[PDB]
């Protein structure tokens, strides 16, 4: 199953130095405007009202925290409680707030303002003390890129298959949150020297809780933070490189819509082979499992394209 919550990120300073407008009318709880700004039948100013309705929709003025007990607490709750395999998506196009909402302010760890990622390991490794008192018990993270259909650890640059990532033990809330940082902050410089290559690329950090003699999983949650969902229109560059990372990104980002469909209905047989992105990522799609995606929306008239295309998106996966 999926949850779908959407994300007004408020005007940054810039923004409001530019005088741009926020097109973005929050009404309640599950219900959104977007207000588009057209010149048509002619070529005179009307707005364009866009409703839609999700799960939930945070507003401009709520806090990380506020989301992370939101959407993330009850995931950790079924992980420990229940032996739920969990996920968590951030969606949208590069500047919406991806990573503000995962991991806070810049510079990451310094800053006091954390993300949903810092609050989600103080309280995995609280409930751990809750569940073990006698190191039966552990937390075995992952943490790579797909770029290009590939795959690049980002604990270790050269591509590994998934049996070949790194599978590392960490035993507190700080170690876990240092391996996620310095990971997010590898992916920035660009493992594969592209431009941007972090709104480019996914990347996926993996969570599990083992029964450490047995070596076996008693739940997991994956935290994905996806490509910029505008990027598919690198398909159209001349640099070889971009032009494969836009047909990477439209084929991935289907095929996760396509995968979260099949899950929701058509059940018997999950299209996972669609795209890299969804082959490693197969087992969230299996009925039990519970997922969340948060789609981060940029409020501005020069991103009105994007919004809308996100919150289409957003509406059709909830499908």
């Amino acid at each position: 199953m999926i949850k779908v919550v959407v994300r007004k990120r408020p005007l940054s300073e810039l923004e409001k130095k530019k005088k741009d407008s926020d097109i973005i009318t929050v009404k309640n709880n599950c219900t959104l405007y977007i207000d588009e700004p057209r010149y048509k039948v002619d070529m005179t100013k009307y707005i364009e009202r866009h409703e839609f309705i999700v799960d939930k929709v945070f507003d401009d003025t709520v806090d990380n925290f506020t989301v992370y007990e939101n959407t993330i607490k009850p995931l950790i709750i079924d992980l420990y409680e229940n032996g739920c395999v969990c996920s968590c998506f951030a969606y949208g196009q590069t500047g919406s707030g991806k990573t503000y909402t995962m991991l806070g302010s810049q510079p990451y760890g310094q800053s006091d303002t954390p993300g949903i990622f810092q609050y989600a390991a103080g309280d995995i490794f609280t409930f751990l003390n809750i569940y073990d008192k006698d190191n039966t018990k552990g937390i075995f993270i992952s943490f790579y890129e797909i770029y290009c259909g590939k795959l690049y650890d980002l604990l270790q640059k050269k591509e590994v298959v998934v049996k070949d990532l790194k599978i590392l033990r960490v035993l507190t809330k700080e170690e876990l949150i240092l391996k996620m940082i310095d990971g997010v902050l590898l992916r920035k410089i660009g493992v594969n020297s592209q431009n941007d290559e972090s709104s480019r690329s996914h990347a996926i950090l993996n969570i599990d809780l083992k029964d450490i003699n047995k070596n076996t999983s008693l739940g997991k949650i994956a935290f994905i933070d996806l490509a910029g969902s505008e990027r598919g229109a690198d398909t159209v560059s001349q640099n070889k490189q971009t032009q494969t990372d836009g047909a990477n990104i439209n084929r991935s980002l289907l095929a996760l819509k396509e995968c979260i469909r099949a899950m929701d209905s058509d059940k018997n047989h999950i299209p996972f082979r669609d795209s890299e992105l969804t082959k490693v990522l197969r087992d969230i799609f299996v009925g039990k499992s519970k997922s969340i995606m948060i789609a981060n929306i940029s409020p501005t008239i020069s991103c009105c394209e994007q919004t809308l295309n996100t919150l289409r998106y957003s509406s059709r996966v909830k499908n």
